[PDB]
């Protein structure tokens, strides 16, 4: 993955209600492959699903999404993974949840 990207500017917080997993996709409600975008924390199905995320990206703007199934991070804008420092908190509290 990239080690920086100029979006990372716009991860935010983690709800200290925290992050579920298994929540799924907000429009189509599938269980199967979700995201959840860092900048809100809504979650939405990727691509190879129904796009919900794709869309909510085109919708919002909103840059980066962490997936649920290897809790890697997706850029929309620079079209890659990127793993920083500033995603570890977040990484580390879905690991727990889901592990
Ligand atoms: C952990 O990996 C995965 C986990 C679950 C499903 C698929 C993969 C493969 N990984 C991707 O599908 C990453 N990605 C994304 C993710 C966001 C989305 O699915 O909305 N959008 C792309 C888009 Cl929008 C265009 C081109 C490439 C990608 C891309 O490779
Ligand atoms: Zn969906
Ligand atoms: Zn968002
Ligand atoms: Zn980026």
């Amino acid at each position: 993955p990239l080690p920086w990207c100029p979006h990372l500017v716009a991860v935010c917080p983690i709800p200290a209600a925290g992050l579920d997993v298994t929540q799924p996709c907000g429009d189509c409600g599938t269980i199967q492959e979700n995201w959840v975008c860092l900048s809100c924390y809504q979650v939405y199905c990727g691509r190879y699903i129904n796009g919900h995320m794709l869309q909510h990206h085109g919708n919002s703007g909103h840059p980066l999404v962490l997936s649920y199934i290897d809790l890697s991070a997706w850029c929309y804008y620079c079209q890659a993974y990127v793993h920083h420092q500033a995603l570890l908190d977040v990484k580390n509290i879905a690991h727990q949840n889901k592990f």
